[PDB]
């Protein structure tokens, strides 16, 4: 077993939900449904945003057709250090801590510009920075940031 999606009827999709298009894990941002066919058979039109790249994707499928929905995991870390890459122009390294006392250094900063500035600014200010790491389809990225009280 290495399977990272599950089956769902296209007609069961809602704005806000996850879907694979082009083998990419997406959140549905627009949903359109045609009336019927000749046998109650309707066509579903999906516009979804890639959760990692931010890219617009489009997909149509019959309502009875079973799309794949990605399993999405979410883990929250505290940031211990930010270290610049050896190559100044590449994304910075992150040193992170989970709630069990284990660090990990294997994750970098996100491709999101505005998100990577926000993390650097917050850390620099002396607040405890909490990054949210979302995983799906083998890819792991930082997608959110907040602080503790």
């Amino acid at each position: 077993n290495a399977s990272k999606t599950y089956p769902m009827a296209a007609g069961a999709l809602k704005k806000g939900g996850y879907v694979c298009i082009n083998g990419r894990p997406c959140k549905v941002i627009d949903l359109s449904v045609s009336k019927t066919g000749k046998h109650g058979h309707a066509k579903v039109s999906i516009v979804a945003t890639d959760i990692f790249t931010g890219n617009r994707l489009e997909d149509q499928a019959p309502s009875t057709h079973n799309v794949e929905v990605p399993f999405v995991k979410t883990f929250t870390y505290s940031v211990l250090d930010i270290q610049p890459n050896e190559d100044p122009s590449l994304p910075s390294h992150l040193s992170l801590m989970d709630d069990e006392g284990e660090s990990r250094e294997d994750l970098d900063m996100p491709p999101d510009a505005a998100l990577a500035t926000q993390i650097k600014e917050q850390f620099d200010s002396g607040k405890e920075v909490l990054v949210v790491v979302v995983s799906a389809m083998g890819t792991e990225q930082v997608l959110q940031t907040k602080n503790a009280a």
